[PDB]
Formats: structure tokens, C-alpha cells, sequence
């Protein structure tokens, strides 16, 4: 009998890390329904006088403490899962406390999520290129990293990091555009295709223990 892998590694927010990113979420969400930049832009969207809740929109949620996913193993059945498993760093660093830099949030019609910033020492416990995706080129490796606040009722968990990434996209070709307004927190940035970057003036640091979930 060999050890199957967690469903997926990565950094657990602890509970006042999590309840603080977790009413920035909210607050953001709040914010951007209420901003009339987002309100003209309503038709990219949804297709379907009136006014959308985002908080509403985004109803599939983390339940209680969110965390940061490094590498999703699936138990093992993941390619490079086992490998990812076996590094020494991996070992060393499974349980110890990490401090994560959350340095923007972000909308979209499929995700609301948190965009992080990891240390190098931090990326050193990030998973490298076996399989390459073809939405993370270009970007340097961690800018997939993120912590999903929200997520439409049709859409997947993958979605959210796709969606970092596709925004990320766009502020390397310099198609970010001026700020279209201004949140307490910092800029608010329109994309377009319903697409919203909130640009914190200060990078919020949340606290969180790197270790394996099992489902």
C-alpha cells in the first residue's frame, strides 16, 4: 500500500486572515455593483432600469477559510503530482507558517478572486512547467496564484486562476487602460468583456500555514 497524495497542496489562511480578505471580497463586490463604470458596462456582463448584486452573482463561495493552491494533485492521479510531492522543500515547508501578499483583487463574469504576489522563497514550494499552459505564457511562473472568493453557478474552480491570468495578459500588452475610478483601497481598472482589477494602494498581508487538502 503506497500514500496517495492531498487533493491538492497550497497555503491555508488562517480564520483572522481569512475573515479580513474575506470582507474585502465582499466589500469590493459591493462596490463595483454600486461604481456607474461597472453599471454601463452591465452588458458585457450579463446578456440577460435596474441593478445586479454581485455578492448574489458570485454565490458558489469558499465556506470558511480560504487558502492559496500551489499544486493540485488529485491524490496522485495528477501528472507531475508525485514529483511536486517528493521535493525536499515541499517536506521542509509542509505545516510552517508563511506570510502571502495580496496585491490586487479582481472581477469577472465567471470568478471573483485575490491576486498574490509569492516571495521567492514561496515560489520555491510553486509547481514548474512539465505541461506549460498556453494561458500563462509570457507571465512569469506564481501569477497563476491567486485566492478564489467567488465563482458563477456554472462555473468550474479552475476558472479562477485562468481568469488571473487572462487579466494579466492584458496589463502586459498595456491594454489596462487608465483608472476608470477610485476605491478607498486603491484604482479601479476596466479590462473590458466585464473584466475589473482593483489595484490596492497597499498590498494586504494575510497569514497562512502551508500544508495538503483531502477534500
Amino acid at each position: 500500500e503506497k500514500d496517495f497524495l492531498p487533493l491538492y497542496f497550497g497555503w491555508f489562511l488562517t480564520k483572522k486572515s481569512s475573515e479580513t480578505l474575506r470582507k474585502a471580497g465582499q466589500v469590493f463586490l459591493e462596490e463595483l455593483g454600486n461604481h456607474k463604470a461597472f453599471k454601463k458596462e452591465l452588458r458585457h456582463f450579463i446578456s440577460g432600469k435596474e441593478k445586479l448584486e454581485l455578492v448574489s452573482y458570485f454565490g458558489k463561495r469558499p465556506p470558511g477559510v480560504l487558502h492559496c493552491t500551489t499544486k493540485f494533485c488529485d491524490y496522485g492521479k495528477a501528472a507531475g503530482a508525485e514529483e511536486y510531492a517528493q521535493q525536499e522543500v515541499v517536506k521542509r515547508s509542509y505545516g510552517k507558517a508563511f506570510k502571502l501578499s495580496i496585491s490586487a483583487l479582481f472581477v469577472t463574469p465567471k470568478t471573483a478572486g485575490a491576486q498574490v504576489v509569492l516571495t521567492d522563497q514561496e515560489l520555491q514550494l510553486w509547481p514548474s512547467d512539465l505541461d506549460k499552459p498556453s494561458a500563462s505564457e509570457g507571465l512569469p511562473p506564481g501569477s497563476r496564484a491567486h485566492v478564489a472568493l467567488g465563482c458563477a453557478a456554472d462555473v468550474q474552480p479552475v476558472q479562477t486562476g485562468l481568469d488571473l491570468l487572462d487579466i494579466l495578459q492584458q496589463v502586459k500588452g498595456g491594454s489596462q487602460g487608465e483608472a476608470v475610478g477610485e476605491l478607498p483601497r486603491g484604482k479601479l481598472y476596466s479590462l473590458g468583456k466585464g473584466r475589473w482589477m482593483l489595484s490596492l494602494t497597499k498590498k494586504m498581508e494575510v497569514k497562512a500555514i502551508f500544508t495538503g487538502y483531502y477534500g
